[PDB]
């Protein structure tokens, strides 16, 4: 279901080669270690292999557990890069060390009760690797609200 717009933003698994801030979130496990145990990382080929599975599984977050069907095209597109880029856990849940537990996210609440605009303006919400924040991951963040707001919004 993915439209144009978010499949410019997901791009091909050559762009993940190239630019790791394309490549799905299964992947951005390099050195992080602290165990469990470290392992091998994946291919290239494999990464590739798995790119479409990866894409459905986005998909399938969304649907599942942020009302996909319910969104239009552009919010479910862009909710779906996120998915892809994020793993559907990180957009489900973080942890608090205010409240010393896991709690649901603000896009999922806003998800959840069909406000979509709400949900769009929340994507910015997700720009840490381990814990660490990252430009890119903005910047990406900021682009998929941007199709996710299109239509959504007054255009002028």
């Amino acid at each position: 279901r993915t439209n144009q717009a978010g499949l410019e933003l997901i791009g091909n698994a050559e762009g993940c080669r190239r630019d790791p801030y394309m490549c799905p979130a299964g992947v951005w496990t390099d050195g992080i270690g602290n165990g469990v145990t470290p392992g091998v990382r994946k291919t290239d080929q494999q990464i590739a292999a798995d790119w479409e599975k990866n894409i459905l599984i986005a998909e399938r977050c969304i649907n599942q557990h942020f009302r996909g069907k319910d969104m239009p095209d552009n919010a479910f597109s862009a909710m779906t890069s996120a998915a892809f880029n994020m793993g559907c856990n990180s957009l489900r849940t973080y942890y608090s060390k205010a409240r010393g537990m896991r709690v649901e996210t603000s896009i999922h609440k806003w998800a959840q009760k069909g406000e979509w605009v709400n949900m769009c303006n929340h994507l910015p919400d997700f720009v840490n690797s381990n814990g660490v924040p990252l430009r890119g991951l903005k910047i990406r963040r900021e682009k998929e609200r941007q199709l996710c707001l299109t239509g959504l919004v007054n255009e002028h």
